[PDB]
């Protein structure tokens, strides 16, 4: 079975729903266990409490820096960067979920879900999920982006977590 992960998220405090992930675990089953793990904590950090730090509407909305929350941080569980797993699955469209990184072989705990087909991607960000329920609530957060990245409101994680 493919792990189900959730992530709820608010607005300046204000709750905007859930968005449920499948994580392709049966494709990269190591960037899958990474993002489950940093969903349940389990490791002591992760995604509880950071935010949305890069939001681009008509491109995707980019999350995970838990460390230094603008795009330069956040850690991996096997140490602070692995390697691209495979680029065998493609930013195909809408609620893909796929691996930020610096260049090749820098994976650590940024992420991003798509909101178009974002295919000059492909072969450069390992993708690994997608959103399964909660879409709409992808697209509340793509609407506090900006053209620069810049959020309108300060978009958080509030919990996340896996689904069993
Ligand atoms: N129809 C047309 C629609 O088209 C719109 C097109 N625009 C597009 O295609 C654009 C065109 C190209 N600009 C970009 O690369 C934008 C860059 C940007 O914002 N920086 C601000 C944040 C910092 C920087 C630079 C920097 C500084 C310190 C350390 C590392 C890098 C730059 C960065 O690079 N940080 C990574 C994210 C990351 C991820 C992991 C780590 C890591 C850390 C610790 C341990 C392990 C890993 C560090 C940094 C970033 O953000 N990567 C960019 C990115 C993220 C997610 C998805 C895709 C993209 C590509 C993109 O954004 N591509």
């Amino acid at each position: 079975g493919n792990p189900l992960v959730y992530l709820d998220v608010d607005a300046n405090g204000k709750p905007l729903g859930r968005v449920v992930l499948e994580l392709k675990a049966d494709v990269v089953p190591k960037t899958a266990e990474n993002f489950r793990a940093l969903c349940t904590g389990e490791k002591g950090f992760g995604y509880k409490g950071s935010t949305f730090h890069r939001v681009i509407p008509s491109f995707m909305c980019q999350a995970g820096d838990f460390t230094n929350h603008n795009g330069t941080g956040g850690k991996s569980i096997y140490g602070s960067r692995f390697p691209d797993e495979n680029f065998t699955l493609k930013h195909v469209g809408p609620g893909v979920l796929s691996m930020a990184n610096a260049g090749p072989n820098t994976n650590g705990s940024q992420f991003f879900i798509c909101t178009i087909k974002t295919d000059w991607l492909d072969g450069k960000h390992v993708v690994f999920g997608h959103v399964i329920e909660g879409m709409d609530v992808v697209k509340k957060i793509e609407s506090f982006g900006s053209k620069s990245g810049r959020t309108s409101k300060k978009i958080v994680i509030t919990d996340c977590g896996q689904l069993s």
